[PDB]
């Protein structure tokens, strides 16, 4: 993928946003910015130039699958990749956010290859 992407980054744990901005530092992408949650999110989101999402779920505000549903509702938005990465591990929250429209599921906690691993193939589907 084009390095000069545009990423935000949301948790509500600035632990978490530093290794996943640390992770696509370290995969060549370095136009990253960080939201904490859904609200602040959007916001950033609204303001212009992104080309991909990386969210947690459990969030105050507007949690992650709240703000994977406003993307997708979004016409302005609606394509827009979304990464989820989340300690939520039950079949039923993977199938809620699969179904509202997730491009891929990481779950908490993860190794670097997995995270470079599932980004590729949200690039590979969708020819980035
Ligand atoms: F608080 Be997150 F869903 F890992
Ligand atoms: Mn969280």
């Amino acid at each position: 993928a084009d390095k000069e992407l545009k990423f935000l980054v949301v948790d509500d744990e600035s632990t978490m946003r530093r290794i996943v901005r640390n992770l696509l530092k370290e995969l060549g992408f370095n136009n990253v910015e960080e939201a904490e949650d859904g609200v602040d999110a959007l916001n950033k989101l609204q303001a212009g130039g992104y080309g991909f999402v990386i969210s947690d779920w459990m969030m105050p505000n507007m949690d992650g699958l709240e703000l994977l549903k406003t993307i997708r509702a979004d016409g302005a938005m609606s394509a827009l990749p979304v990464l989820m990465v989340t300690a939520r591990a039950k079949k039923e929250n993977i199938i809620a956010a699969a179904q509202a429209g997730a491009s891929g599921y990481v779950v908490k906690p993860f190794t670097a290859a997995t995270l470079e691993e599932k980004l590729n193939k949200i690039f590979e589907k969708l020819g980035m």
